[PDB]
Order: structure tokens, then sequence, then C-alpha cells
């Protein structure tokens, strides 16, 4: 298991234009193109993020290749965050694919803001963490993913998953 098979498992795959769970434009493997309520925002979005008349749709490619991008600049982003990268650089493999998975799922600021969650998963205290992650509006928004990350983080294995 990987990053990759991780997230697309968690986000699925979507070669039209569909709303995400909180109503957003949304295509590929979670690509989120805008908060604007506008279809038509959105499809202006998908054309310039790939770079060619979409008309909604694209292609398994170029959803892979939104989706490599969003990855690398997850990754990217944590690593440039004040607040993220040392608790990513404390934590082992499996774990820091957790804390990619949130930041991918909702923004470096977000995840920035579990501040008390974030403090706990660097002293490495598992089961506190797990606690703490659970009291949040993103755990009851989707609940199901969030106890898969939740699992992951707390016992640094990929169970939760296969
Ligand atoms: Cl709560
Ligand atoms: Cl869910």
């Amino acid at each position: 298991m990987n990053i990759f098979e991780m997230l697309r498992i968690d986000e699925g795959l979507r070669l039209k234009i569909y709303k995400d769970t909180e109503g957003y434009y949304t295509i590929g493997i979670g690509h989120l193109l805008t908060k604007s309520p506008s279809l038509n925002a959105a499809k202006s979005e998908l054309d310039k993020a790939i770079g060619r008349n979409c008309n909604g749709v694209i292609t398994k490619d170029e959803a892979e290749k939104l989706f490599n991008q969003d990855v690398d600049a997850a990754v990217r982003g944590i690593l440039r965050n004040a607040k993220l990268k040392p608790v990513y650089d404390s934590l082992d493999a499996v774990r820091r694919c957790a804390l990619i998975n949130m930041v991918f799922q909702m923004g470096e600021t977000g995840v920035a803001g579990f501040t008390n969650s974030l403090r706990m998963l660097q002293q490495k205290r598992w089961d506190e963490a797990a606690m703490n992650l659970a009291k949040s509006r993103w755990y009851n928004q989707t609940p199901n993913r969030a106890k898969r990350v939740i699992t992951t983080f707390r016992t640094g294995t990929w169970d939760a998953y296969k």
C-alpha cells in the first residue's frame, strides 16, 4: 500500500465534474475545482487546469496527472509548513501517509488547526491523539474516511485499508 493507493480508495475516480461531499465542484481523484456555485466557473477552472477545452470531462490519464500534482503539492506544503514539518519529521512512514491524506483533503491550513492532535502525534501518544482527532467536524462529516485515517495514526499499519 502506498499514498496513491490510499487516496485512490478514499477519494474514488470520476471523469466528469461532480460535487463533493460538501457540494463543491470536483473532478478526477478528489481534485477540487472551485467553491463557487457556478458550474461554469468550474468548467472554466477545469480547462485552465488541463489546458484544453474539456467541456467538463477528462480522461483517466488527465485525472492521474492532476493526482500526481496534488500529492506532490501536499507533500511540499507540509514540508514548508512550520507547524506541520516537525510533526511529519517525527513520524514513521505509515503515519506520514496519514498526515498527507488529511492535508490533501483539507488543506494545510485546515490541518494546521488540529493543534492539540498534532502535539499528541508528535509525542507518540497514539490512542490519545485518535480520540482527539475524532472530536471534529471532519470526523462528523466523513466518518468512514476519518475512521480509516485515524486508525492508521493509532496503529501505524495499513489495516484500515486492507
Ligand atoms: Cl465534536
Ligand atoms: Cl466517509
